[PDB]
C-alpha cells in the first residue's frame, strides 16, 4: 500500500512543480503515486540532484484513478487488420515498390493498427532493426494489454550480446534511430535533452546506439504525452512540435494567426545543473489537433542529404529531428529552407522527399478545421450513456465504429448509411486519383533506363529528375496520409492532378528525347 | 479545484481515523475529497466539536477516482 | 432389398480379405453391400478370376450406414468462391501470368472449392481437356450432390465420337493425363496397377488416352480413400504416397524418425495372376496428416524434361507419377535426385519447377505439427453436441467456419476474434512478401528481352537462368500452398526473403551486363 | 460461492484492466462471467434451462400453496 510523502519538502527545491501541482486538478494527488524519492531527498541539494529518484512512466500509474480512460485506450480494434503491407494491389499503394525503390520503406510498410501496439510494431517491422526483434511467438501479436505493460514482456532480441544495427534476415533494413522513438513512447522523457541534442545530463541523444536505447524503453503512448502529470492540464511533450510552433514562431495554426493566439502553446523549460535540458508545451485549451500533431505529422527522423550539394546529413545534425509544419503546397519550400532531401530513387536517380502520415498539416484549412472541429471530435468522442458519468473515449480509431457520437450528432440530416456513403465518395475518388498518379509515375520511371541506354543527355535526365521530385511529392503525400482524402478532399484532388501533370510532362520530355536519339 | 488539507493536524484529535486511513489503500487520499472542515479546525478542541464539518455522502465523491465502478 | 452372401465361401480364395474383414469393425458387414459376385463365384478358381465381380465405388455404398459422415462431406461451402482465377489483383498471385508464362497453368488456375466438386472441376478447368467437357449448363455448378452421384450426370462431352486430347476453344490447354485422376477419384482402384506402370491386368495406366479414362470415372474422393472397406481401419491408397513413405523408406514424417515409427505405414500388396498388381498403405493410427497427404502435396503428374540434358521425360516414365516428399528447402535436391524439371519459361528460357499445393510438406516442423496436431484437428474436427452421439465432421474446410471446435478448444486464452486476428496477421504478412517476391521476379523477367537484344552473352543469361530457378521455387511454393503462410509462417518468411534475394541478384547481374554492352 | 459471483462478477476483457462490475442484476445478462466460467459443461441455453426448471417447479408450488391458503381463508 502506498504511503504519502510530504510534498512541501519537495516544493522547497521544486518551485516549478509547486506552481503547477498546487493549482491544478492533481493538487490532492500525492507524489508517491509516481515517484520514489526517499534517497533523493536524503542526498539532494538545491542545485544538485544527488541520488536519482525513480519516476514511474507506466500507464498503470494513471489507470488506478482513471480506469475508464485507460481501458478505452488499450482496447484492440480487431477490424484494423494487422501487418497488412501497403505495397499490394488491395491496399493503399499498389505500385509502391517501383515508386519508393531506393528507400528503406521498400522492405516493409504496413497499415497502422491500434495505439497499444505502437512501440512493439516499431520494434518488429522489417525496415527498422534488421529483424533483430520479434514477438516471442506469433500468438503474442494479439496481446495489446501485454504490449502496454511493456514491449519486452512480449518481444525477443535475436542477440542480447551485441548492440549494433545489422541484418538478421536478408530482406530487412536498419532504418530505426533514436529520433523514431519520440513518436512511440516518452519513457525516455527525463533521459533525452530537447531535440536529442548532446547534453551532459542526457543518457540518450540522436547519436545513441538505437538498439541500446530500444532495450531501455517499454510503454506506448504514455498518458502524460497529452496531460501534464502535475497540473493535469493539456500539453504536448514532443520536442519537434514545440520547436516548430514556439521556437520557430510558426504558431499552432500557421494559416490562422487568430486561432493560433486563442489556442496557443507556452514552452516550459526544465534545467539540469542550471542549464536548459528538456521542455514541454502547455496548451491554452484541450486542443486535440495539437496533441495528436505530436506524431501524426510529416517529419524528418532520419539521416538524408543536402539539395544544394548532395552531401550527407547525419543523425548528429539538428535536421535529423525536424517537424516541417507545412501543408503539401508549402512542403517543397519547407524542405528547401533546411536544404534537405531523403533519398535518391534507385531507378531514376532523382533526389526525392519521403513523406509520412501528414494528418495534422492536411487537416488545416479543411471545412471541418475551419469550423472549429478537432481530431478528437471524430476519433475520440465523449461517450453517450443513458445513465452514467460521461468521460472521453480514448479509443482513437475510425469514426465508423461510433458514427452516432463521431458524426451524426453534428449531421442530424443524415442516417449512418448516408454519412458512410459521403466518406466513401471521397475515399473512392481520391484513391482513383492515387492509382492514376502511380500509373503515370511508373510510366515515367520505366523511361529512365530506356533514356539512359539510348544516350539521352544528363541535362535532359536532370530536367526529368526535377519533375520527379514534384510528381513524387504531390502523389506520396496522399498514400502517406491516412484518410484517403477525407481530411481535405479538395486539396488531395488538386495535389494528385498536379502529380499526374508533372509525370506526364516528364514522360513527354523523355519520350521525345529517346525518339530524337534513335532518329540520329 | 480541491486544495489538500493537513491530515496530520486532523489526526491530533482523530486517532481512530488515523489508524484506519494511514494503513489502507486510501492513505494517499486527502480529507478534502469528502470533508469541508476549515471552520471545524478553527473552532474545535479534542473535547469540543466546534463548527460541524461537512461530510459528502454523494456517490460522485467516489466516482471521480472510480468511474468504472460508479458507471456499472 | 439386399440378400446376404456366404462370406466363408469367398474367404476360401481370399485369405487377405478374411484376415482384414474378420478382425475389424466391419466383421458383420456382408460383402453384398459392395460386391455382386454371383457369376464370379460360379466361374473362379483359386488362381484365376473367371467372371469379374462388380464392385461398388459410389459413396452411397457407405452413406446407408454412415449418413452423418456422408452428409457432412457433401455439404457445399458457398463462401468458398467458385471458379475464381488466381492470376488476378484480388487473388493469390497478381503477377502469375508473367511468372508462369510457358506453363499450362497460364490458361486457368482457380482457387479450390469444396471437395464434392473435385472430379468435375478437374474435367472442366480450361487447362485440362481443351474445353472438351462442360457442365450441362451454367446452373449445374451449384450441384454438389449431383457431382458426388457421378460426374457424367452433370457434365457434357463436346465430341463423344473422338477420344483424342485437343482444343475445342482457343484459350485452353490439354494438360490432363491419367496420373491426375489419382488425386480426384479412386473409382479406378481395381483397374490401375501400382504407380500406373504397364500391367497385363490393368485397363488403365500412365500412357492411356486420358479422355477415354475420364469417361470411365464418376465419383470424387471415395470414402475408402482413407478407410479400408474390409477392416474399416485407417489407410491410404495413393500409389505415389506409398512409394515415397515405404518403397523409398522416407517414412511418414521424414524429419522425425520416432514419430515415423509410432505413426507408420504398412504396405499391403494384392496380386493378379500371382504377380504384384496394386497396393494400399495401412496406417498405425488414424493419422489425418498422412491421409490428407494423398493429395495435398507437391508432385509430378505430368511429362517434363531432364535437368542434365534437357531431353523429354514422357508419361511412360515412372517420374511422371512422383511424390517429392520434400519441404521447400529440400525440394531442389529432390528434383535433382530424379533429374527433372517442368517447363522452360516463355520469356527467360530458364528451366523451372512447377509447384503444387504442398500443404503436407509445409506443415512438417511447424509448431502445431511438432505438438502432435494434425490436419483434421483444424479442418475436420469432432462435432460438439449438447445432446448427441459425437462423430467426426467430414466437411474439410477452413477453421473460420467452426472456430469453437477447430481452434478455441485448444486456445482457451482467446476469443474467436483474437484467433482470427492471429491468422490474419500471418496471412497478411506472408501475402505482402509474396507480392514483393512477384515484383522482383517480374522486374528480372522483363530484363531478359532487353539483355538478349543488347547482345548480353549466353553465359550471363544462363547465370541469370540458374538464379531464376531458385527465385521461382522460393516464391511459387507459397502461391501454390493454400494457407498463405499459416501452416508454417517462419518457413514462408525465410523462403520468400530467399526468393527476393535471388531475383535482386539476377536484376543486378542483368542490369550491369546490359549497361556494359551499351557502353561498348 | 457468494452473491457477487453471480450478480456482480469481475468484468472479462480481451485487453483491459479488470474491475468488479457493480451492476448487481440477474446473471441472465452476463452468463459467461456469472455462470459458465464455473460450469464449463454447459452452454448458455443449458444453464438457463437449469434455472427455469427450478423457477417453474417452485412457482407451481407457490401457486398451489396460494390455492390452499385461499380455500382455507374463504372458509
Ligand atoms: C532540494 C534539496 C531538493 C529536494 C528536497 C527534492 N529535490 Fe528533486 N531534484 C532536485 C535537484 C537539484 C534536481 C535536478 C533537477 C533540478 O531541478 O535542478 C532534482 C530532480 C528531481 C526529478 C528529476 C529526476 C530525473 O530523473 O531527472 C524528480 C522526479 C524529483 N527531483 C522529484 C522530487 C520529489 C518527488 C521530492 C519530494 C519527495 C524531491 N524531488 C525533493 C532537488 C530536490
Ligand atoms: C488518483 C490518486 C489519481 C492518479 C494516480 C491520477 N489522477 Fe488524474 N485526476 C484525479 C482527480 C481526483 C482528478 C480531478 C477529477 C475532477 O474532475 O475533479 C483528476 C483529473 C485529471 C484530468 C482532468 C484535468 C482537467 O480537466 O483539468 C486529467 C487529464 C488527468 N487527471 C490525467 C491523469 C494522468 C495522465 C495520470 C497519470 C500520469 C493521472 N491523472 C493520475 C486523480 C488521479
Ligand atoms: C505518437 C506518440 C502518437 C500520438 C500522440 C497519437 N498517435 Fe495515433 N498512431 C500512432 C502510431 C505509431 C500508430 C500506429 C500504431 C501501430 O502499432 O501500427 C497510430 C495509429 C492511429 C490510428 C489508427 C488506429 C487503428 O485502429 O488502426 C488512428 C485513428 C490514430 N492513430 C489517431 C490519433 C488521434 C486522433 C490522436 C490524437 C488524439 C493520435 N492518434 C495520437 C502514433 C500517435
Ligand atoms: C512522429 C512524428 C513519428 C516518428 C518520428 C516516427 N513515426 Fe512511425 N508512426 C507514426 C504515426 C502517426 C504512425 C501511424 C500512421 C501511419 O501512417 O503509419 C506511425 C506508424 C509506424 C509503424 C506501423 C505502420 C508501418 O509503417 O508499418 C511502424 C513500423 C513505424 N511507425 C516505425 C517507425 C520507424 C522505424 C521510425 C523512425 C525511422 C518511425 N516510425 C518514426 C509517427 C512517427
Ligand atoms: C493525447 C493523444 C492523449 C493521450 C495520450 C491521453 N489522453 Fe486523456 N484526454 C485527451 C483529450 C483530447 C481529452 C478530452 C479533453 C477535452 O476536454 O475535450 C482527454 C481527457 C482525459 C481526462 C478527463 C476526463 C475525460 O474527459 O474523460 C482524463 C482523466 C484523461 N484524459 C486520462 C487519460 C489517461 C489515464 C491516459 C493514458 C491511458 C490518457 N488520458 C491519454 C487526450 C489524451
Ligand atoms: C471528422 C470530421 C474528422 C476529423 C476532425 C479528423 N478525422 Fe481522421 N478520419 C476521418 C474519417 C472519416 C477517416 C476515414 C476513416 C474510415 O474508416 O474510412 C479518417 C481517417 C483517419 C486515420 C486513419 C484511420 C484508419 O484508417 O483506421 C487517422 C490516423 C486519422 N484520421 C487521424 C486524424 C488526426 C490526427 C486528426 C486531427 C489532425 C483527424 N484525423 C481529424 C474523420 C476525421
Ligand atoms: C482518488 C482521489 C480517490 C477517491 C476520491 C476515492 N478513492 Fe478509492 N481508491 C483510490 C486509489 C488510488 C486506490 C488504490 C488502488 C490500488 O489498487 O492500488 C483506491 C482503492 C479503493 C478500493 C480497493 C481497496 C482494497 O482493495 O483494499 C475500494 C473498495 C475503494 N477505493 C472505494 C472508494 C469509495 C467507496 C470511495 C468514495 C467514498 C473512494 N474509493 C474514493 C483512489 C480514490
Ligand atoms: C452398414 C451395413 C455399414 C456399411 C454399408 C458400412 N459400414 Fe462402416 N461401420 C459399420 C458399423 C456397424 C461399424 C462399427 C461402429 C462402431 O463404432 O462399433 C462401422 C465402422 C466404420 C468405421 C470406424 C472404424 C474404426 O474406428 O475402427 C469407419 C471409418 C467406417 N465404418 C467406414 C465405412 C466406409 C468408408 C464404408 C463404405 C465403403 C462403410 N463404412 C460401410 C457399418 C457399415
Ligand atoms: C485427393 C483425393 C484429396 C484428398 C485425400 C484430400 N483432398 Fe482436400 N482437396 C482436394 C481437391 C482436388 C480440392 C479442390 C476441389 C475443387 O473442386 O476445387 C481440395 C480442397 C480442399 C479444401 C478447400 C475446400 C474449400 O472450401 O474450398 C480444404 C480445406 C481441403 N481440401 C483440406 C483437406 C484435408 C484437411 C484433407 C485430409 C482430411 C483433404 N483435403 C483430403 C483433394 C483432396
Ligand atoms: C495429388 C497429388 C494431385 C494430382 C496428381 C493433381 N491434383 Fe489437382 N488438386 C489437388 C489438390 C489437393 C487440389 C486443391 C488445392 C489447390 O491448390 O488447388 C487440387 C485442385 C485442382 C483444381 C481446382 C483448382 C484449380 O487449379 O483450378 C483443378 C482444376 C485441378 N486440381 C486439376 C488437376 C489436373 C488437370 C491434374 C493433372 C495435370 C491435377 N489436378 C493433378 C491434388 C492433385
Ligand atoms: C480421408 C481424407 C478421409 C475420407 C476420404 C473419409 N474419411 Fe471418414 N474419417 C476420417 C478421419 C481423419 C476420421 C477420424 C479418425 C479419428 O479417429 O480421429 C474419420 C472417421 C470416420 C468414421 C468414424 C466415426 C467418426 O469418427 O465419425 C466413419 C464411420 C467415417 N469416417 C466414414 C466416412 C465415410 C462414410 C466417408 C465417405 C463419405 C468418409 N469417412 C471419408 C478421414 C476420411
Ligand atoms: C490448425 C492448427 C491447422 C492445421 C493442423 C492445418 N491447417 Fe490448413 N489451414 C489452417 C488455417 C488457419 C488456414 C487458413 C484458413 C483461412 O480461412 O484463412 C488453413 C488453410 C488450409 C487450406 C486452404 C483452405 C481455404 O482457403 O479454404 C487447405 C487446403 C489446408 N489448410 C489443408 C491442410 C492440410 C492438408 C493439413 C494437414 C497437412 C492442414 N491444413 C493442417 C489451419 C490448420
Ligand atoms: C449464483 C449461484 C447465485 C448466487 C451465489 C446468488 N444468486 Fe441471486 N439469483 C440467481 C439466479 C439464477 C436468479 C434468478 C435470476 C433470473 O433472471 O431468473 C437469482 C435472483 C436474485 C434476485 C432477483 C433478481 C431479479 O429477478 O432480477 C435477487 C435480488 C438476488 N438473486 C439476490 C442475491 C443475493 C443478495 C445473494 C447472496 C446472498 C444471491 N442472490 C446469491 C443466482 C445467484
Ligand atoms: C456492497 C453492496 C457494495 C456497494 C454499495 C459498492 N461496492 Fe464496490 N465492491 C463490492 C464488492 C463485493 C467488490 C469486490 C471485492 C472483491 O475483491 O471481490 C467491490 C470492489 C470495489 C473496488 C475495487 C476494484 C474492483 O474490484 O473493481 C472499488 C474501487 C469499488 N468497489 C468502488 C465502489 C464505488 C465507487 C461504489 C459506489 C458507486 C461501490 N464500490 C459500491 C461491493 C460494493
Ligand atoms: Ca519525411
Ligand atoms: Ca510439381
Amino acid at each position: 500500500n502506498l504511503k504519502p510523502v510530504d510534498a512541501m519538502q519537495c516544493f522547497d527545491c521544486h518551485t516549478q512543480i509547486e506552481d503547477m501541482h498546487t493549482v491544478g486538478k492533481h493538487a490532492t494527488v500525492n507524489c508517491v503515486h509516481c515517484h520514489d524519492a526517499t534517497e533523493h531527498v536524503e542526498t539532494a541539494s538545491s542545485r544538485r540532484m544527488g541520488e536519482r529518484p525513480v519516476t514511474r512512466m507506466d500507464l498503470e500509474a494513471c489507470a488506478t484513478c482513471h480506469t475508464a480512460q485507460f481501458n478505452s485506450f488499450v482496447e484492440v480494434r480487431h477490424e484494423s487488420h494487422p501487418r497488412l503491407e501497403k505495397a499490394t494491389p488491395t491496399s493503399r499503394s499498389p505500385m509502391f515498390d517501383k515508386l519508393i525503390a531506393g528507400h528503406g520503406f521498400a522492405f516493409e510498410h504496413a497499415e497502422p493498427r491500434s495505439h497499444a501496439f505502437m512501440l512493439v510494431d516499431h520494434f518488429v517491422v522489417d525496415r527498422a532493426y534488421g529483424g533483430r526483434f520479434q514477438f516471442k511467438n506469433w500468438q503474442k501479436v494479439t496481446d495489446g494489454m501485454g504490449a502496454v505493460r511493456g514491449a519486452w514482456t512480449v518481444l525477443t532480441d535475436a542477440d542480447p550480446e551485441s548492440s549494433d544495427q545489422r541484418r538478421f534476415l536478408s530482406q530487412t533494413a536498419t532504418a530505426a534511430n533514436p529520433v523514431c522513438l519520440n513518436c512511440k513512447t516518452q519513457d525516455h522523457i527525463l533521459d533525452w535533452a530537447y531535440m536529442g541534442d548532446e547534453h551532459e545530463a542526457a543518457k540518450w541523444s540522436r547519436t545513441s546506439e538505437v538498439v541500446e536505447f530500444a532495450r531501455d524503453l517499454n510503454h506506448p503512448l504514455n498518458c502524460f504525452m497529452c496531460h501534464d502529470p502535475h497540473s493535469a492540464g493539456p500539453r504536448v511533450v514532443r520536442d519537434g512540435l514545440i520547436n516548430a510552433v514556439v521556437d520557430r514562431g510558426l504558431g499552432t495554426y500557421p494559416h490562422d494567426p487568430v486561432k493560433s493566439e486563442q489556442q496557443g502553446m507556452t514552452k516550459v523549460t526544465f534545467q539540469r545543473g542550471r542549464e536548459d535540458f528538456r521542455a514541454i508545451g502547455l496548451l491554452d485549451t484541450a486542443d486535440s489537433n495539437v496533441m495528436c500533431a505530436q506524431c501524426h505529422v510529416e517529419y524528418n527522423c532520419n539521416p538524408g542529404y543536402q539539395l544544394s550539394d548532395g552531401s550527407r546529413v547525419g543523425m548528429d545534425d539538428r535536421r535529423a529531428n525536424h517537424f516541417f509544419w507545412a501543408n503539401v503546397f508549402d512542403y517543397k519550400e519547407a524542405a528547401q529552407e533546411i536544404d534537405f532531401f531523403d533519398f535518391r530513387h534507385a531507378t531514376t536517380g532523382a533526389a526525392l522527399p519521403k513523406l509520412q502520415h501528414p494528418e495534422a498539416e492536411t487537416f488545416w484549412g479543411s471545412v471541418h478545421e475551419r469550423n472549429g472541429v478537432a481530431c478528437a471530435d471524430c476519433h475520440m468522442p465523449k461517450v453517450q450513456l443513458e445513465n452514467g458519468k460521461v468521460y472521453t473515449s480514448h479509443s482513437q480509431r475510425t469514426p465508423r465504429d461510433m458514427m452516432g457520437q463521431a458524426c451524426l450528432n453534428c449531421h442530424a440530416e443524415w442516417t449512418e448509411d448516408q454519412a458512410l456513403y459521403a466518406i466513401d465518395y471521397i475515399k473512392n475518388y481520391t484513391h482513383g486519383k492515387i492509382v492514376k498518379s502511380e500509373y503515370w509515375l511508373a510510366k515515367m520511371i520505366d523511361l529512365f533506363p530506356v533514356a539512359k541506354r539510348a544516350g539521352v543527355s544528363e541535362d535532359v535526365l536532370n530536367q526529368a529528375r526535377e519533375l520527379h521530385y514534384d510528381a513524387h511529392l504531390y502523389w506520396e503525400w496522399w498514400t502517406a496520409e491516412n484518410s484517403v482524402g477525407f481530411h481535405n478532399p479538395d486539396q488531395a484532388r488538386e495535389s494528385l492532378m498536379t502529380s499526374i501533370s508533372k509525370s506526364k510532362e516528364a514522360v513527354s520530355l523523355l519520350n521525345d528525347a529517346i525518339d530524337a536519339q534513335v532518329a540520329s
